[PDB]
Formats: structure tokens, sequence, C-alpha cells
């Protein structure tokens, strides 16, 4: 039972300063442009120790499978190769990823009947939010 207000299908409705926070990862413009205007769907599931988040758009289809706490490798939808390790912080997702001596956090949480997640890269944070599909 753990994650279990996590599960379901997600879908973005709204989006704060995740162009910026593009920018300040390294995301060149057509991707930028192309990444911004979609609006995912977020479909998280957990089948005993393993967790899958699958993020689904027009622009990319991106599927991740981990056990908290446990390295892996993931290629972003902006094809970042990077090093990812997701913990469960006081009921926070928390979701690291590691690549060229660079790192950023994205943070997952239930807020009321929302699903929050903040995108983290130095001083820029972009707050994406998600509801029940
Ligand atoms: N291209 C591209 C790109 C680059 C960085 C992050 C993300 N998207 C996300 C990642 C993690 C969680 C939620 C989102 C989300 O879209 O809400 C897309």
């Amino acid at each position: 039972h753990m994650c279990d207000a996590f599960v379901g299908t997600w879908k973005l409705v709204s989006s704060e300063n995740f162009d910026d926070y593009m920018k300040e990862v390294g995301v060149g413009f057509a991707t930028r442009k192309v990444a911004g205007m979609a609006k995912p769907n977020m479909i998280i599931s957990v089948n005993g120790d393993v967790i899958t988040i699958k993020s689904e758009s027009t622009f990319k289809n991106t599927e991740i499978s981990f056990i908290l706490g446990q390295e892996f490798d993931e290629v972003t939808a902006d094809d970042r190769k990077v090093k990812s390790t997701i913990t469960l912080d006081g009921g926070v997702l928390v979701h690291v990823q590691k690549w060229d001596g660079k790192s950023t956090t994205i943070k997952r949480k239930r807020e009321d009947d929302k699903l929050v997640v903040e995108c983290v890269m130095k001083g820029v944070t972009s707050t994406r939010v998600y509801e029940r599909a």
C-alpha cells in the first residue's frame, strides 16, 4: 500500500514556469516549444515493490519502472541519459536525476484531489498540476 494515493491515471491541468525549468535543464528551443504544448497523461501503477510511471502525450510516450531507493538508468523525454533514484520522503515521491555533473529533482505529492509535480533545477521551479483523468 506503498503509494496507494498516487496510483491511477492523471491528466495535466495547469503549468507554471515549465519553459524556464526546461531552459535551465538545457533543453533546446524546438523541443521546449513542442514539449511545452503537451498535455500529458501520467499513469502510475504498483506491482509488489515495482512502481511504474508512464507519461503519454502527443510529444512523447515514456515509461519508467523502479524500486524505491534503487538507482536506474532513464532516457528523458528530451533525450538526456540520466541516472535516477526515486524515494519516498514523508509521503512525497522524490525523483533525483544526475547527468553530466548536473542534477534536477522532481517531487510528486498528493494535495486534495490533485497530484502536484514540482520540478527544480538550480533556482528555478516549475509546478505542474494533474487531476484524475
Ligand atoms: N521534453 C521534456 C521534459 C523535460 C523535463 C521534464 C519533463 N516532464 C515531466 C517530468 C517529470 C514529471 C512530470 C513532467 C511533466 O511533464 O509534468 C519533460
